[PDB]
């Protein structure tokens, strides 16, 4: 069952990369997961304010996982769909979806869990505010 | 800490084979990416698929695609550590395999890290399901 | 500051191509790894090769082979900053092409890096050189 | 011209993983300077007491180059030959050459060079005394 464009909120055109394709010709099970890890994060930064360089609260990845349909291959251009299914305390949950870019119908669907922490220190902390308002601003509508 | 999932011991795998750090394994918090975990997973499997089941990536008619995958991560390493992964098949059908895998500090019990993934196998050319050859089969009934 | 190399400016490269950064680009101390630039080589080559010289990466007879590349930086960039690779051919023979590259921000004229890379092309399966099919050479041409 | 084993002396065995290869089958150019980052920093922390989390002075890569003689493909077992060129004040030239586990002559060969400079603002500063030392047992017997 394939997830469709209009069911997430914000979309990350992602170029494809002539190493993304292994041996077999296609983009390799493991670079959706830098698609996912890059789309959630440049949103964080450009609408959350988040400071990767220099700020107090990191993300933790703490799981992960993806589901593939159909493949995409360099240098095809695709387009990571991005939604939150739960924003809790100090974690949130997003799914996400990767889509050529002039399609429907996702390719692959995932969702990944950050835990948001003290830098030095790894304890869990309060989402500060900016992060938690772009955050909620992903809100998935689906079902 | 991390992943809350009951975390998964050594003894529970089969076959273990340890995986040199490379110097971007680790991102800029300071330890290896989530994303590499998965590349061991890869890893630790064709190694093993090649080695003692006879696969042929170069000229093979048949080939595993992964279907799904998925990882939690109870605590980090980095670079330079040296890991083993731990792997196990769950599931041995006719045309899919699912493994178990964990991530271990070589010299050390507890998983820092565990995951799963499905292959199917495939027609190179047509990408038709075939079922897993005889060789790899065996190969693969001795990790369950 | 880093390579003290001439910088190269924008205007010598005849042919730009925008890459995204990505997460893990950066490594543990902040800035996109020095390998990654080799990717984005690569990547602004081949790209090129596919949408302009009909390049077969799937299915052609012909491929190419790197022999040597190598690079010079001049100063960091960081995901998830904006970039693009500026692309001339400084030679082009009966069968290696050697590539110009340099990064830039987008948005910008100095360059950040700059390096070189050769292409060989040769026969898919015996690795035999060959000469440069006419359709990439044509596309080639029109970067020197 | 090829380099020989005996022309280096250290050496670091490379584990390879399933996506080395690319589309043609073969370890991508690419990952060759992975495994040259890999081979000095590995020193370094191993054998020069470098810091990476923690340490003030860090190493900028200001150039590197490659020259690809035979390939290699996941998953056979390789080896990194690791020698220094020449240690300056505040910078260093590693040679570097990639061997197949038991084989004499190089499949590609190497060089980069690092600057060690302040870990915030990059200022160019006296190779700590410990990485001094490290780096100097590497000296290449070349020639």
């Amino acid at each position: 069952p394939r997830p469709l464009r209009e069911q997430y909120l914000h979309f990350q055109p992602i170029s494809t990369r002539w190493h993304d394709n292994d041996i077999y010709g296609h983009v390799n099970n493991v670079t959706y997961y830098a698609f996912f890890d890059t789309a959630v994060n440049t949103y964080l930064i450009e609408r959350g304010g988040l400071d990767i360089q220099g700020g107090e609260v990191i993300g933790l990845v703490v799981s992960s996982s993806c589901d593939y349909f159909a493949p995409v291959a360099f240098p095809q251009r695709i387009e990571m769909g991005l939604r939150v299914a739960r924003l809790g305390n100090s974690s949130v949950q997003y799914e996400l979806a990767l889509f050529l870019e002039g399609q429907r119908e996702a390719c692959a669907a995932g969702r990944f869990v950050h835990v948001f922490v003290e830098r030095r220190s790894s304890r869990p902390v309060a989402i500060p505010q900016e992060l938690r308002d772009a955050l909620a601003a992903l809100q998935s509508s689906a079902q």
